């Protein structure tokens, strides 16, 4: 009926923020090469301030060179003794966001770890010292490279913690001048860290946030005993539609009401990464066309505006906050300077499930709400009003509301899949640029000698990669070959997924079916060594393994195979062939019908071998093991 908002008894808990992820993995792969302005507008709407998302929050992998959902991320340490702190993208989406807003909060966490740091075992907590030393230069590489303050740091993404790793953790932050940098824990479910902080006092005091995945709103009893912050650390990954737009809004509402979670960071930020990928196109919105420049600003960028234009960390909900009584909810927030938001969702069942997890039906009808504004907020006789509807309209600015009654009090009347938010501040607006081009698929024809000598990016553009990583590669000793790309890891990481055996980049057009690749290859590791080109190759990301295609292997024994799988279980065809190590190939794959045929150095090898069909999928280069591999002048011509 009637919904009291107060403060003379006092504040709920301090808000802290919405975010957002990029990584695990590689999602925001095929945002780098958007061209201008395209990629600077698609930046904007998702952390300019009074614009778009204008999100609080954004957190990082903090790449380990392992596949950690969509790809891998390469590391600032590949190697022991090697360090370098500008690979990947993750230091330049920081850095461009931290232009549109200074006042972002930055977050970083591992998936994966190089191979070497576990000393002979697939375990990140074998040397405890080791661990924290490169978790902790990841954070001095942000601030000196890049003048980068990292505020958070977290443990082992949806992984085992160990206590005394994260006592060691502390105490070398604070060794390194880093007293500043919080830890959050255990990035997983609220069992074990808050039993854990119970029990034990040291520990209690080096953790500053509890922050758990997917908790379907609600939190535990110890979580609320141990007096931390608590947030959803990692929620949404739903498709970006409609039903994902509802999912996202009803969350952000609950996670505090039902659960006292201060801060939901939804994965991921941008859905720049092939859509036939795992958990394709569940970013707050879209961008996965580099080479088109078209990009989608989905539903869910504007169900951010509702909180975050509106909110800053900082401000505090009301006490009073709750559930409507025909369904849906409110909360209400203030500054403490005179400032009030209220936000009110009242998302249906059939149109906000979440992935993770599967609500049971609950109901929702048409109502009315009373609101009336006690203590310090009776005051106030003004609000901003601002709208959505969805399945629709989106953050649409609606006619302000007075409460010159004295009253202190109005109405609304609410339907199904409704956002409304009432504010005293005037800064809204639901930016706009002018429509970016019209979707287009992956060229049918398409070529790269990754000839770049200054090169903006550690990698060449849409090679993503989804076991092993591969870069950008300079050889002064060879005019010919000068600039490759090059396969460079020497060893399994510390794996999150479970990453091939073979290491594989994926490029193009998933729907591709019949087409030729053709590349120079160039295999550095004798007797063992052994490279791939392939084409129709249908998963990739978490999946990788599955991956089955038409692939094309030579080795350094002096033999090839061709096979159905990355797996190399099942054989097309095998041969011998004059391979050796150390000397440049070309290998060409074509891939028609039910038949494909293969050369070498521009001479069959191989033809009219039958292939299953119908079947699609990328093109993709790749080695054997994790070894060192170049590649060089990269074609693909292909029918859709
Ligand atoms: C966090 O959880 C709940 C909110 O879901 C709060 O617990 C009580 O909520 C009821 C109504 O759901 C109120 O009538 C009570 O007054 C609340 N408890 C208290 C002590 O005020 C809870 O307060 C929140 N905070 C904590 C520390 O649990
Ligand atoms: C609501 O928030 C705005 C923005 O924070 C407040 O305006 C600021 O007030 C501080 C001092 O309190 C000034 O230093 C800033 O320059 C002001 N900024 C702007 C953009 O006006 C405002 O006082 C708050 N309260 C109300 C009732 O609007
Ligand atoms: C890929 O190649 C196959 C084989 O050439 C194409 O399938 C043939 O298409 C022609 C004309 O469309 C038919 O007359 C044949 O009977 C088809 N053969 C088979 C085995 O299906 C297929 O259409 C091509 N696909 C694309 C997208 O180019
Ligand atoms: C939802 O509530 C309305 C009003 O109480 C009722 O008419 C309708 O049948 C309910 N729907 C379900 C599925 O319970
Ligand atoms: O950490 C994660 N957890 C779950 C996501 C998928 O829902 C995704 O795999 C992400 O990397
Ligand atoms: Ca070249």
């Amino acid at each position: 009926g009637a919904y009291v908002l107060d403060d003379s008894d006092g504040l709920g808990r301090e808000f802290d923020g919405i975010g957002a992820v990029s990584g695990g993995g590689a999602t925001s792969r095929l945002l780098v090469n958007y061209p201008e302005p395209y990629r600077s507008e698609i930046l904007d709407y998702l952390f300019k301030p009074n614009f778009g998302a204008s999100l609080h929050i954004l957190k990082v992998e903090i790449g380990g060179d392992g596949q950690t959902t969509d790809g891998t991320e390469p590391s600032h340490m590949h190697y022991e003794l090697d360090e370098n702190y500008f690979r990947g993208y993750e230091w330049w989406l920081m850095k461009e966001a931290k232009k549109r807003n200074p006042d972002i909060i930055l977050m970083g966490l591992p998936w994966s770890f190089p191979g070497w740091l576990g000393k002979g075992f697939s375990w990140p907590y074998v040397n405890l010292q080791l661990t924290a030393y490169y978790v902790v230069r990841w954070i001095l590489g942000a601030k000196h490279y890049h003048d980068l303050d990292i505020d958070y740091i977290g443990i082992w993404n949806e992984r085992p913690f160990d206590a005394n790793y994260i006592k060691e953790l502390r105490k070398m932050l604070d060794y390194q001048g880093l007293q500043r940098v919080r830890i959050i824990a255990s990035d997983n479910l609220w069992e074990p860290i808050s039993s854990s902080l119970l029990l034990d006092q040291e520990l209690w005091k080096v953790v500053d946030v509890i922050g758990a995945h997917y908790p379907g709103t609600y939190t535990v009893w110890n979580a609320k005993m141990s007096g931390k912050k608590l947030w959803s650390s990692e929620d949404f990954s739903t498709i970006n539609s409609n039903v994902g737009a509802g999912c996202w809004s009803r969350i952000l509402n609950q996670n505090y009401i039902n659960g006292n979670m201060t801060s939901t960071i939804a994965w991921n930020l941008v859905a720049s990464y092939y859509e036939e990928l795992p958990y394709g196109r569940s970013g707050l919105m879209t961008a996965q066309e580099p080479w088109s420049g078209h990009y989608v600003v989905a539903s869910p960028i504007w169900v951010s505006a509702h909180t975050t234009q509106f909110t800053q960390p900082g401000w505090y909900y009301l006490k009073t906050v709750g559930h409507l009584e025909k369904g849906g909810s409110y909360v209400a927030l203030t500054d403490g300077l005179g400032n009030l938001t209220i936000i009110i969702e009242t998302m249906s069942h059939q149109h906000s499930m979440c992935i993770r997890p599967y609500l049971p039906y609950y109901n929702v009808s048409h109502q009315l709400a009373t609101f009336t504004l006690k203590g310090s907020l009776r005051e106030i006789q003004e609000l901003q009003v601002w709208y959505t509807k969805l399945g629709r309209l989106h953050f649409k600015q609606l006619d302000t509301l007075w409460l010159l009654d004295g009253s202190g009090s109005f109405t609304l009347e609410l339907e199904e899949d409704e956002i409304f938010t009432l504010t005293t501040l005037t800064t809204g607006r639901k930016g706009s640029y002018p429509p970016p081009p019209s979707s287009k698929p992956f060229p049918t024809n398409y070529k790269d000698d990754f000839n770049v000598e200054y090169p903006l990016f550690s990698e060449a553009p849409n090679f993503a990669d989804q076991t092993g990583v591969f870069e950008y590669y300079m050889n002064n000793e060879d005019r010919e070959h000068r600039f490759t790309l090059r396969q460079v890891l020497n060893q399994r990481p510390i794996t999150w997924a479970a990453d091939a055996s073979s290491t594989i980049s994926v490029i193009g057009d998933h729907h591709w079916t019949n087409m030729t690749v053709q590349c120079d290859v160039y295999i550095e590791t004798p007797r063992s060594g052994g490279v791939f080109i392939a084409g129709r190759v249908n998963k990739g990301g978490i999946l990788i393994r599955s991956a089955t295609g038409v692939f094309f292997w030579i080795f350094a024994n002096g033999s090839y195979r061709v096979t159905a799988d990355l797996g190399g279980w099942i054989t097309y065809a095998s041969g011998h062939a004059d391979v050796t190590a150390k000397r440049w190939y070309t290998l060409t794959l074509g891939i028609k019908g039910y038949f494909a045929f293969g050369m070498l150095n521009g001479t069959i090898l191989w033809k009219n071998v039958r292939v299953k069909y119908p079947g699609h999928g990328w093109a993709a280069i790749g080695t054997h093991t994790f070894e060192f591999a170049q590649f060089d002048n990269f074609r693909v011509e292909a029918a859709r």
